[PDB]
């Protein structure tokens, strides 16, 4: 056939820290994780860890094994950076064969630390990102005209796509759901090297079929049902005639292949299925690669630009799409807002529903917390005699070789001093590099995971609230050593997370209206708090301000949180992910903690 | 396989009238027709007609023998009023072959004489035009409870919608195009028992995969890629699993399948592929019907108010997809004009660029000369004691049984003068019949025909002109009968057809944006216009005005065009049909009128 076919795999985990270590910002971090024991089966192997994270960077070398089995050039994955780290530091094994199988053999694709949802971060923060994203995988792609790029959740705007794409001289392929394609109808669009003007550069796109691949993910069809959607269901008769290839491109995250424990071998049967029917297995970026070239015969004008296509801003590959009032995805997960008639939307969760509300507000305070940092940082720099932001910026991108440093000296890319310090070499590099750290731990805490799901109360949450509760004390310190009055600038900041149910009010949410009337409601905002563990009535957020306040700040502060706050309540223990319910927990009632 | 298929054909011929000659009213029009010998290759037979209508008729038989093929239910049929009239009259033979087989073995559709674009009509023509539709198909749906529907062009508005629904108490199906969804997307809604909420009630809609239809109407792919097209790209595998029917819905005009010699073949070729792939051949009606009564699965809501969705206003079958802008069709083709951005289009016609606002103008000329008709048919009416709009709209819709009285009266239906005048019995016959004879003139010169193509040029805008100007003389002279001013109020409007070229400042077409720049400047109107024929120096407009009007003004009237034109350049000559153009005509290079007898 001339029919193509691809996948692509994203591999993340937000990890299990729960509290942050002293540090001069000098090295890479450290910090305590979760001791939260589980296990994960895949075929005929319980794989063991003391918290999930631990347990998900072994089983990646099952899923690497499994895609060392597949030919050259056929799928790609990308890694979230710190991800990839924490394998390195965790099992650096795993790290020299997945690094392996990234250079050889399946084709990399670039990805953001840190995982957050893009366009719900400032300008400022997705720029170093994005350079950021661009620079760890250089040992990767440094070769390669055209990459592929993953967007975390596909959530993508005109504004976000232009920002990514200036942070390169390459061409960038966005990796993305058709239900996210505008202006061209999806079987219109289906399966051709597609553009994507962002605005003075272009890109290519391509969009996955969310139902074909959540089939295989979320086992809802057996490997000849896999086949038959694929090399029937996406047949193109036409381009079959006219002998014109055409891409099949499906996603899904790399731990759906181990979702269960027949994923690996029904990955591989599928495969070879749809290799039997005739369909030869070639990535996205080989694809194109082999269009441009002339090797494949193309339409009139495919892969060029007046194949622009397209998209819709704030759509995404992972979204409510129940909800969808217009037959495409939006970003009223993450929000808990649909845009379309501006209302507030509710989900279920353990029987009852909950107002999505919550996501808004702690959405809109990490822009305020991110603002905060970002500024101190600024303000901080410029005593230093640093008034240039763009030199500011190239540091904050070259402070990667200090927070990433093995997995550049495992390359043998620059991790020295004298390199991040450069652009602003008239600073006290204890002073910067500090600063840098406080900067880092404030992008490491707006993880878009929390917002994923329905409640509120989760590991991720607490770990999100944890990682900033440490950059904030730690900048209003650097500001009080400094006798400034901005210490209490930032000691505000922290207090809006201790007080993080206050914000219904001081947010005015009560404006706001919900999809059935009742979600912007006082009670609708004060049930979905509820905690969600024996062990604690505090809410989760201000659960881990707590946990890691009465650690770090200073005592007289300390005092307060004690005076206010019953502090044996601030524990790490969290609700449960619900989508981690397939693993084998020790404590299967809540996410735990041990001693 | 769970998946069941059905295709839909519509079949409409605008005719080949000429010139309508005079007539009291009391019966159906009689006319002259043009003569322009033309053939069809069916297999190897070549099938002739003395015009392209006559030689399409002639052809039904055959399409009507290969429907008669097929297994009883597999597909189904609508055939425009007129045009089943048409066969009527001149091969009675095939017309009673073609309604035995509405009567019992493909699935009868409604559908709107005189195919209008029907959004682009006033309410009170859409209300009439929905009546009548339903009203002329009574011999084919008077037990069934459901009855699909076909919109002209399936150009369709929830006011549209909402007028065709309240026309009837049954439900009805909407043939619809896939392109046409909107607030769902394709994969999403597809193969679906859906609805459609046109206010008051809600319709069932079904949407065509153009791709596949046209795949076989043009020709563009064998019996085995048509096969695989629908048996392989159209699988739900879920559905399949859980054993849900569901209907993979194809149509396309009932003409495609003499469109070349081999097409009824290939169509009975594929069927059979499908059959023999374990796909059921089924109509949408008893589709519908098998999953309302649980005789097929359905998914939880299907085919109930549950399983709405929307259609996008002024969307279509047929529009210019390569100009679209939102991945939908819109109405674009027959307006001259993208909604999107407000442009002027236009498009490729004898590889040069012809602009399409001689569309705009002609849409909202006819707007307003149907309009003119219809006041003074309210108001003559008035004259007579008849006040009450909704009687008037009785009297205009009972007139079908005269306009098409032999079909109603092949069906035993009542067409006497007494039932026709019933809801205007205080009304003198002789004025009521003349005027429902010009009301209907004016319907019948609303085909949508001459505002699909590129070119101004052709037969059928020749056609809608010249039964225009009849239906306006005619009033005009009933008003002079009664000595009246407001007979020059109806000669404004003829003189707006003849001079059709300065309508371009008249309707300030000057302040309209071109896609590209130049589309709505006066050279690229003006060059639109030019005589596509080279015994007449008019454009068509003006041309087909004046044919009549040299036969049916007043003495004095006739002296002044006369005067202002070469009446001898009053031909009905016209530039060709481009989908004409697989037929053998005896002159290929226009369309001629051979006037000798």
């Amino acid at each position: 056939m001339y029919m193509k076919f691809t996948y692509h795999f994203h591999a993340y985990q937000p990890g299990d820290i729960i509290y942050v270590h002293d540090g001069s910002g000098w090295d890479p971090i450290k910090y305590s994780e979760r001791l939260s024991p589980v296990a994960l089966e895949i075929r005929e192997e319980e794989v063991k860890g003391r918290n999930w994270t631990r347990a998900m960077i072994k089983a990646y070398e099952y899923v690497d094994e499994t895609l060392r089995m597949l030919d050259e050039g056929a799928v790609s994955v990308d890694f979230e950076p710190f991800t990839l780290y924490m394998v390195l530091k965790y099992k650096p094994k795993i790290y020299g064969e997945i690094v392996e199988t990234l250079e050889t053999h399946v084709e990399p694709t670039v990805t953001v630390p840190f995982h957050p949802i893009m366009p719900h971060l400032s300008h400022f923060e997705q720029e170093i990102l994005s350079k950021v994203s661009f620079d760890f995988y250089l040992p990767f792609i440094a070769r390669k005209p055209i990459v592929s790029f993953w967007l975390p959740e596909n959530v993508i705007t005109k504004d976000t796509a232009k920002i990514v794409t200036s942070a390169t001289d390459k061409d960038v392929v966005f990796l993305l759901d058709e239900r996210q394609f505008i202006g061209v109808n999806i079987p219109q669009a289906r399966f051709s090297c597609n553009k994507y003007l962002c605005d003075g550069k272009s890109a290519f796109v391509f969009g996955r079929i969310h139902y074909i691949s959540d089939a295989f993910a979320f086992n809802t069809l057996d490997v000849e049902g896999l086949t038959r959607a694929v090399a029937e269901g996406c047949v193109d008769v036409f381009k079959e005639k006219e002998g014109i290839e055409y891409l099949v491109f499906l996603s899904s995250d790399l731990e759906s292949l181990v979702a269960n424990p027949k994923q690996l071998d029904r990955f591989l049967g599928w495969i070879d299925g749809l290799k039997k029917r005739g369909i030869e297995i070639i990535n996205v970026a080989e694809f194109i690669r082999k269009k441009v070239s002339n090797e494949y015969k193309s339409l009139p004008g495919e892969c060029s630009e007046s194949f622009r296509i397209n998209v819709k801003d704030y759509s995404s590959w992972s979204d409510y799409f129940d909800l969808s009032v217009d037959g495409r995805t939006s970003d009223m997960r993450w929000t808990g807002i649909r845009r379309e008639d501006n209302v507030v939307i509710h989900r279920w969760y353990k029987e009852r529903k909950v107002s999505q509300l919550w996501k808004f507000a702690f959405m809109k305070l990490f822009r305020e917390l991110n603002r905060a940092v970002r500024f101190g940082v600024i303000d901080m720099l410029r005593t230093q005699g640093v008034s240039d932001i763009e030199k500011i910026k190239e540091f904050l991108v070259r402070y990667s070789r200090v927070f990433f440093r093995e997995h550049y000296e495992y390359f043998e890319l620059d991790t020295s001093v004298d390199y991040v310090m450069e652009p602003i070499h008239e600073a006290d590099p204890s002073l910067a590099l500090k600063l840098g750290r406080i900067y880092y731990l404030m992008l490491l805490a707006n993880h878009s995971c929390p917002r994923f799901w329905e409640n509120i109360d989760t590991r991720v949450t607490f770990g999100n609230v944890a990682t900033i509760s440490k950059a904030l004390i730690e900048l209003m310190e650097l500001y009080m050593e400094e006798n400034e009055e901005r210490a209490n600038y930032i000691f505000l900041e922290y207090m809006k997370l201790l007080a993080f149910p206050q914000l219904y009010y001081d947010y005015d949410l009560f404006r706001m209206k919900g999809l059935e009337g009742w979600e912007t409601t006082e009670k609708a905002w004060f049930e979905s708090l509820r905690s969600e563990v024996p062990n604690s009535k505090y809410n989760v957020v201000t659960r881990a301000a707590l946990y890691v306040g009465k650690r770090d700040l200073p005592p007289d502060m300390r005092s307060v949180i004690d005076t206010l706050y019953d502090l044996e309540e601030a524990v790490p223990d969290t609700g449960h992910i619900p989508g981690e319910m397939h693993g084998k927990w020790e404590n299967k009632e809540w996410c735990e903690h041990k001693g």
